[PDB]
């Protein structure tokens, strides 16, 4: 008798644990599949913010940005002309569903840039999503 | 009489041991199923740390890293441009739920690299999870 | 009626603060309960997903995904 | 009794093989990088190199190759104008990190080519890292 | 008495068969590697090879094949343009570790092909290691 | 403590030369060991990646990727 | 005595059920292919079809549709250029194996679109498979 009752317990428990793992797989879907992103619209600008012979060079970066997601998202890093930059101060946060010109200050992480007035630089902005966007910035002076 | 009482003992003991193994299978679930990971955000950088004509070449590696798990996790190895590297000194540990720029020093495990200034190398960082992340590092000089 | 006996979040032990929530026979419903870390200090990140295994008075454990909101 | 004891063995073995397969998927990643190590720079040349009245037509392929990888890589095959060619003698190799004019002898494997002086032929060169690279070759006579 | 004695035999046999099956699952793994040994490099050629007025159309398939495996491997079948072809005479083989132009005769198994001079046909070549490889073949006439 | 007992690389069996390394309980290490082909000989290409299976004293094996350095 | 007979029946039945599950897994495969029964081919046309200044703008959706499935399949819904649209009449249906022109009347589900002559609009037509096919409609009216 024993072998058949144990086989039946393990069939029933197998159904239970398999369905639990299937329900878990359906439960992952919302977290992994949020659509929409920070979109970067048109060209941005880099401007020299550095003043009074300060030891660190600071740049304004202004760009039009559209959050198509349902949560507020912030910039976390920018890379410009291959070089990494740090955001100075608090990074801007872009509200859900909204289009804005954001402006933020940046400093080169290491080395220093060679921006030419009126030249256009490819940049990548990285957001709190881990998502990044390629952008074009024109250096104003 | 004997055969039936023994059959009943083995039915009861079968139920007991089957349920014990089913409860054990439910008890495995937390250990095998921790979600979240070290996420590597944007490009990192490699910089020459080697000084004073030292016998071993050392490189800075800086990268933005986000721990989405609930425990502190550390780097354990990096492979860059196919070549293995050892972490020099104590490897950095990334706190739970936190985004940081980590920096760590590395030396080639065997042979020597041929990094070109401004070139981008695919790298894989391996964490204490056994999980690895593909990354892009730009060599700064 | 069946109650939550314990919870483990992302491998870590956690304690239900209050009295345990209990779900009546045949019901499907939202269930809400207060919980505290049993040891150390976790730090959840907004919009990230964490597994919880909730253990019920059957001895049954169900894995679930929780998305952090706070 | 037997069924529960068997299920316990297969549960624990399942965890071990599943984790080993996940670790293998992370462990593959460094090997993928090397598929991109080579690139071919500029037009190469083809030259008729065989001695007068010899039974075999043998050409001479000179190309600049750049190796960005951490290991020496060799030419394994060439396809010119759609024809496969056999490589004669030892394959040439390009050292790790170097850029060099590379020269090798080839002989046609399908039919015979009818190269025209000053004509331009698209080749694909194949390298020991498992990589193909498009090339232009100019036949010199 | 009997039932307990029987249960003991089946418990111990259960442990032995379960362990043997787990060891077999670990023991399969080396065989999986060989499924990737071959790759086909560049365009091949098809040439009409049959004698004038012969009853059978017979073509000639020349391709560069690379064998990365530790054993000699042979061509077992080819599918060209969606048609299965029979391989005539002995199958060709490529030695362990080598890259070679490989040549073989084929004859169509379904209908007849109507190859057009200079036209490009996608084939799939099948190899004795149980592997298919996509190929492009150019019909020479 | 558990030791390596065999490796198979690119389908081919290899023997461990000398004493096989033993890995202590609960520990992470770079192990290094010497091997010879059991029969035939390999055709490793510099920078190429080979699937390997390491077998331990457990009878357990692990799939691995090895990159040939030269 | 019974324990061995039960073990034998469950061993034999285990072979039967495992083979049955393997056969069931294959039996799904021809079934799931029906998910792609429909192809929409060529450019379609959209034409004004309403009369006498009536309260509904109604349009002409003509497309060529190929059904590769073994059942007649119908248009369930249509989305034109991102906008929802309602089929006015009964749904058009294309028989098994047929390629044919299909024509149906459609109305905007919300708002008021305005198509321009000779301009191209995408439509995704959703069929009773749940399959969606993108198509280009050129406006005629
Ligand atoms: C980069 O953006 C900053 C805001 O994020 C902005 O700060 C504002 O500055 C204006 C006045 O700016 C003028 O004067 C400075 C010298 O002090 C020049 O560099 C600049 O070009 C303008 O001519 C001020 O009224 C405002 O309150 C500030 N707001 C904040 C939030 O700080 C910087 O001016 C800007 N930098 C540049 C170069 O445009
Ligand atoms: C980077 O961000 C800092 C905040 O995260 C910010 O600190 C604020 O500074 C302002 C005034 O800063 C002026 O003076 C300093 C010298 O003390 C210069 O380096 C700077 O360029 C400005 O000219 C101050 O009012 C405010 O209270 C500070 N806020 C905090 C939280 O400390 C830095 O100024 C900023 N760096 C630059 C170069 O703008
Ligand atoms: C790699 O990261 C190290 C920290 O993990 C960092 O050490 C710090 O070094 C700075 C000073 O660095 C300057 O000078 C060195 C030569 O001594 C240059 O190589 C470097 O580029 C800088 O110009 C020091 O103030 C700080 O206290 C150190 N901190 C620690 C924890 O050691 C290295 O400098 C860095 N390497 C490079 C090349 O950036
Ligand atoms: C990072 O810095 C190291 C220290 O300056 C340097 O190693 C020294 O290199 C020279 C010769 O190597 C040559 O080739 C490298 C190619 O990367 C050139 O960067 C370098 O200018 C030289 O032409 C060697 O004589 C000296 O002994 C080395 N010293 C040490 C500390 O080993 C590295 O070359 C440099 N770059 C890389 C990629 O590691
Ligand atoms: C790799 O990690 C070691 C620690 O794990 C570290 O040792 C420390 O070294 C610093 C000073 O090191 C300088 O001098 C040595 C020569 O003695 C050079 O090789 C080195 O590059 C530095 O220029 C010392 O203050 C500290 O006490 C040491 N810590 C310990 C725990 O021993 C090595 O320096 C490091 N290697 C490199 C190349 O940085
Ligand atoms: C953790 O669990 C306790 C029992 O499960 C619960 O006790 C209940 O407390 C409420 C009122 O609590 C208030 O006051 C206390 C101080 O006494 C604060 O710590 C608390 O934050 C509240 O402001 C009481 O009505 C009820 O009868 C208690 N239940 C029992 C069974 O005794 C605690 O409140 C709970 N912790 C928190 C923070 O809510
Ligand atoms: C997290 O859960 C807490 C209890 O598990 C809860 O505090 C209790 O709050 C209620 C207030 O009733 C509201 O609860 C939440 C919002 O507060 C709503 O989902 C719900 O529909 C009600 O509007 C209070 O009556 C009660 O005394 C508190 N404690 C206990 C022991 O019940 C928090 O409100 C909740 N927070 C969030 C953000 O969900
Ligand atoms: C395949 O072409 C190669 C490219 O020319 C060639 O190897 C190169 O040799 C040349 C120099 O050749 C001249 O000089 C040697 C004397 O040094 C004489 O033997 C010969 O008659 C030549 O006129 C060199 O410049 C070049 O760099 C070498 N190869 C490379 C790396 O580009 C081979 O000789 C030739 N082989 C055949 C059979 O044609
Ligand atoms: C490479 O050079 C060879 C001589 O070094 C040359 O062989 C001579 O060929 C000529 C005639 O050449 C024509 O005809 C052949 C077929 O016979 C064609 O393959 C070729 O393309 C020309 O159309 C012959 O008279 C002579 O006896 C041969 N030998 C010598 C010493 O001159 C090869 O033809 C030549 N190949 C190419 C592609 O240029
Ligand atoms: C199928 O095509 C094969 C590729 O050409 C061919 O085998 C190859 O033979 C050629 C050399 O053929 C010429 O030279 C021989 C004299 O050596 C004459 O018999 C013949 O008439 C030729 O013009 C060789 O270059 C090539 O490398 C060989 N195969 C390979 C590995 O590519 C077969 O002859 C051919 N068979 C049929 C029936 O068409
Ligand atoms: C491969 O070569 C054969 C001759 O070596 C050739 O046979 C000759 O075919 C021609 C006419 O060819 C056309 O018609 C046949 C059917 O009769 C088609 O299969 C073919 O594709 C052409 O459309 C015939 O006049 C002649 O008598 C045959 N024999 C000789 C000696 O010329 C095959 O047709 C040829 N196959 C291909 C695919 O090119
Ligand atoms: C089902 O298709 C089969 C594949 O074509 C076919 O058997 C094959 O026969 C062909 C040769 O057929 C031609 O030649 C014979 C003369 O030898 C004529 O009888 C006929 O009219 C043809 O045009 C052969 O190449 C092929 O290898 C055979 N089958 C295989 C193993 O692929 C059958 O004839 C066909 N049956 C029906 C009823 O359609
Ligand atoms: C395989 O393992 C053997 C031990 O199990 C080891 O024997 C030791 O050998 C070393 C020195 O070996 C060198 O010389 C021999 C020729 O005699 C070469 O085959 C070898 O490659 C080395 O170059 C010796 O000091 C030590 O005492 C030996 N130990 C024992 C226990 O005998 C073999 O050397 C090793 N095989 C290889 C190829 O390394
Ligand atoms: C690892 O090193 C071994 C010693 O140098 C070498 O074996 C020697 O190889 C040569 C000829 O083998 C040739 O083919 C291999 C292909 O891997 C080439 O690496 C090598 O350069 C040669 O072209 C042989 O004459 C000599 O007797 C061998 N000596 C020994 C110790 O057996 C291996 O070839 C090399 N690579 C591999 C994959 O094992
Ligand atoms: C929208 O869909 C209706 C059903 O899918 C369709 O109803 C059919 O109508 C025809 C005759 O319709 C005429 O008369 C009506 C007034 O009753 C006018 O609105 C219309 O424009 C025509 O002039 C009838 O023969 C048929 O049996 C009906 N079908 C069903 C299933 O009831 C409407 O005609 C259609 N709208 C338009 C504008 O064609
Ligand atoms: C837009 O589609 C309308 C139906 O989807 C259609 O009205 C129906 O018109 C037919 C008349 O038959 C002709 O349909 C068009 C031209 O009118 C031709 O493509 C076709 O070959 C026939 O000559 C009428 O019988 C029917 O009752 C109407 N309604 C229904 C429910 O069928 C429009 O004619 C059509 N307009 C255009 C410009 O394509």
């Amino acid at each position: 008798l024993s072998g058949a009752i144990v086989a039946l317990i393990l069939v029933i428990a197998g159904v239970i644990i398999a369905i639990a793992v299937v329900l878990f797989a359906f439960g992952l879907i919302p977290g992994i599949s949020n659509q929409g992103s920070i979109q970067v619209l048109g060209s941005g600008t880099i401007t020299n913010s550095t003043a009074s012979g300060s030891s660190r060079t600071i740049y304004n970066i202004t760009i039009t940005v559209k959050n198509t997601g349902t949560t507020s998202i912030s910039v976390t890093s920018i890379n410009i002309n291959g070089q990494p930059f740090n955001i100075n101060g608090t990074a801007p946060s872009i509200p859900a569903g909204r289009t804005q010109p954001i402006t933020f200050e940046v400093t080169p992480a290491s080395g220093k840039p060679n921006f030419s007035p009126g030249a256009s630089y490819t940049a990548t902005i990285y957001f709190s999503n881990g998502q990044g966007a390629p952008a074009t910035l024109i250096y104003q002076g």
